[PDB]
């Protein structure tokens, strides 16, 4: 448990609190607590996949292939962006641990702090929008009923048909709203402001508003459009993106590759635990410490906990593997005493390899995070870029 | 038991009486003594609900999707609205509970009267509603045997065509009522009056009489309706009703849990059995109380069912888990006696976030009721605005 | 025409069975009631 | 009654009255008759005695 003093906790800490809400929210969203719709899975990650669970809601040989080559083109996507979200999650948990070295935000925190402006942003659009679809269903309902008792053209969704219903059919509508009703669904301006004051309430930089309000535009144009040229879009948005998917998940398998390679730039609580099976080595057959098996664990547990103090002048947590090979030597003979094991450990870490490595790992870090960011700004950028000049196109 | 003296008792115990009738009533509609109709579930709770429940009782895939939606529909909101209530009962009872430290009416039992006010209309109406549709039955014998023998266009309800019944068949009608019969059927306005006198016997204020006089204008609209103009009617409602009730349903959540969170907000009378096992975890193998098992077990009871004295003046009463994890230390052989166990609880109790978490369960609570008062008289207002402009665009 | 028969004739005998039932269980509730309103009196 | 009347106790009134924490304290017929004598003149007793 945590017993700091949280004080003033202006940022990272009420955002942190709304970021738990969306996240409890989209657990209860996922949850489909009763009865609900969404037959296919209808994970609802982005905008593509959620188009991707509408389609799969919806000569041969043509459509045979076809459905097909779609289906696995969007798997393939929505799988990668996904995946290349969790690495850059774990990368930035990573950073921010090997940072926190040592309320100290620095750039670290920074780049932390806009990235989960980012997220917070995603996720109460999202909850905005489910939580609006529930009520454009209920009054949906409505409008197909009235439209049956005045008699409109017709489909499966049961509300009249855009391309087919005239200004004498629309007359019939404009009449019942006339009568009652009194459904202003005028949402689509005020929705956006609403949000807007809570981004005010959480505290967002201009940054986080702009992408906001990017998001707006877009969601907005995309519920405009009619479900066939709706997919239309979205598939042309997945096509002209397609090459900064193809960058970004080839950087995910180099920098994850690395990460396997380096422990320094991602650690682990897992070894806590695991160092105690290297105490039993030091006692089967074995001249190590004096009976002080107790010592030994707390001493390597403060070790891989606040780390070495490096000659330097810094503290470096030494990770598992470096050190059980460190350990592991011809004969155990030789090393008996605390002190000898720990000047064994300090110059073993000071290897020039070793030490290169450490500080090759903080760059790479950072480098796959800068990385991911520009592919995710980029993204947005095309995206919105492509929808506005179709929007102005179409009309 | 309760012995206390009742004396004057001139509030909330006329009114307890009363719903304790109500509430009986309708118990004994619910055995369905003897053999009845309501071959459907027929619960009746609301008039949205007992209206679904009535066309429960009444291309192809056309009419296929759309009762599903329709049963789906109903069956979401209706299940909704009966968990929100119960989740707001609960609260009630709990924010009662809560402040009955130290009749001591205040706002709290304010609150607490106007909504049993509510509860008494609503079960009063029911039950005079039920108890007149038996009559009503037993009258349509007679009007449907009188129109079969002069003979009148009918249905399988055996009641002559509304539609169909010209001047001159309702002149058939109008012979038999001058020949016998003398039903004059003038109830319509004799019952509210009446309910109204009832409602002064019991003593409601005159927020519950407007409720009263408007569930009376609101149930003879129904009444008077087609069945299918009632569940086009209903349905409406229902529609303009939908977002009030997904703000509500929402607010349900949130604020349970939030419970879940909270024990202040919500105690239990459970774990006042549950603390025996504690005390075993203070003598296996453990240096507790000098031999005062009985002892511990009777102060436990006690700070369980009137609370610790707070430091600043008042008393609160100790949740379970908050006790246990107290009691549950790292070596028992520190808490030995009483004074010792009393002074960590006081201690742990007087923790900043346990105290900010204490102060703010009431204030969640009292908006967690407040909300849902407002979402049930929104209901009802743009109910009967609906109503009476459907009543007067109709005629 | 059939089921018009049908549903009047289960109407009819369910109106009348619920109308009897109720006044005969008033009747022995009645009863009772004055049975045990002689004996409270017969004090003395 | 000591208002000058005679009233028949009831059955489980009566068992409840019997019914004590520890039956050591009624052990006397004279006992036994106060307890029911005084707990037939509850106040709340009393009211639903002459409201039957």
């Amino acid at each position: 448990d945590r017993a700091a003093t949280r004080d003033a906790i202006t940022k990272q800490i009420s955002a942190q609190q709304n970021q738990a809400a969306a996240t409890q929210k989209f657990d209860d969203m996922q949850a489909e607590v009763g009865q609900r719709g969404i037959v296919d899975q209808l994970r609802t990650l982005s905008a593509e996949g959620r188009a991707g669970e509408v389609n799969q809601i919806l000569e041969i040989r043509k459509e045979l292939t076809g459905v097909q080559d779609a289906i696995q083109n969007r798997q393939y996507r929505a799988a990668g962006e996904q995946r290349a979200q969790a690495a850059a999650n774990r990368a930035a948990e990573a950073h921010s641990l090997s940072m926190a070295a040592g309320f100290t935000r620095e750039q670290r925190d920074e780049l932390r702090r806009d990235r989960d402006e980012a997220k917070l942003v995603s996720g109460t659009i999202a909850t905005t929008f489910q939580d609006y679809d529930e009520s454009r269903q209920a009054q949906s309902e409505i409008m197909r009923i009235v439209g049956k008792e005045v008699g409109m053209p017709t489909d499966d969704q049961g509300m009249p048909d855009m391309s087919r219903a005239s200004q004498d059919q629309l007359d019939a509508f404009s009449n019942a709203l006339n009568e009652a009703g009194v459904q202003a669904n005028t949402s689509p301006t005020e929705r956006r402001n609403a949000v807007l004051k809570s981004l005010v309430d959480a505290g967002v930089s201009s940054k986080g508003i702009a992408q906001a309000k990017q998001e707006m535009e877009l969601r907005e144009s995309l519920e405009g459009l009619a479900p066939q040229d709706r997919t239309k879009v979205e598939a042309t948005i997945g096509a002209v993106n397609a090459e900064l998917d193809t960058l970004q998940r080839t950087a995910t398998e180099d920098y994850e590759r690395e990460v396997a390679r380096n422990p320094f730039v991602e650690p682990d609580k897992d070894p806590l635990g695991s160092v105690n099976k290297i105490v039993d080595k030091a006692v089967k057959s074995g001249f190590g410490w004096e009976g002080d098996r107790q010592d030994l664990n707390n001493m390597l547990v403060d070790f891989a906990t606040n780390g070495i103090k490096l000659p330097d002048g810094r503290t470096a947590v030494v990770p598992s593997k470096l050190l059980e090979q460190a350990f592991n030597t011809t004969n155990t003979w030789l090393f008996k005493n605390a002190g000898d094991v720990e000047k064994r450990i300090i110059e073993l870490m000071t290897t020039d390899g070793m030490t290169q490595m450490r500080e090759d790992a903080p760059t790479i870090r950072e480098n796959f995070l800068k990385t991911v960011s520009d592919i995710a700004n980029q993204k947005r950028s095309n995206a919105v870029k492509v929808t506005r000049s179709a929007e102005r196109e179409k009309g």
